[PDB]
C-alpha cells in the first residue's frame, strides 16, 4: 500500500498515474512512501 503526504501531493500522485506512469516512480517524486502492509498511520497518509 502506497500513502503519501499532503492531500495536493497525492493528487497529482494519481494524476501521474493515469497515463500509464509507474507507481513507485510517482511515489518517488512526490515524498511518498509504499509499504507491504495495506494500512497506513495517519501520520503519512493523505
Amino acid at each position: 500500500t502506497t500513502c503519501c503526504p499532503s492531500i495536493v501531493a497525492r493528487s497529482n500522485f494519481n494524476v501521474c498515474r493515469l497515463p500509464g506512469t509507474p507507481e513507485a516512480l510517482c511515489a518517488t517524486y512526490t515524498g511518498c512512501i509504499i509499504i507491504p502492509g495495506a494500512t497506513c498511520p495517519g501520520d503519512y497518509a493523505n
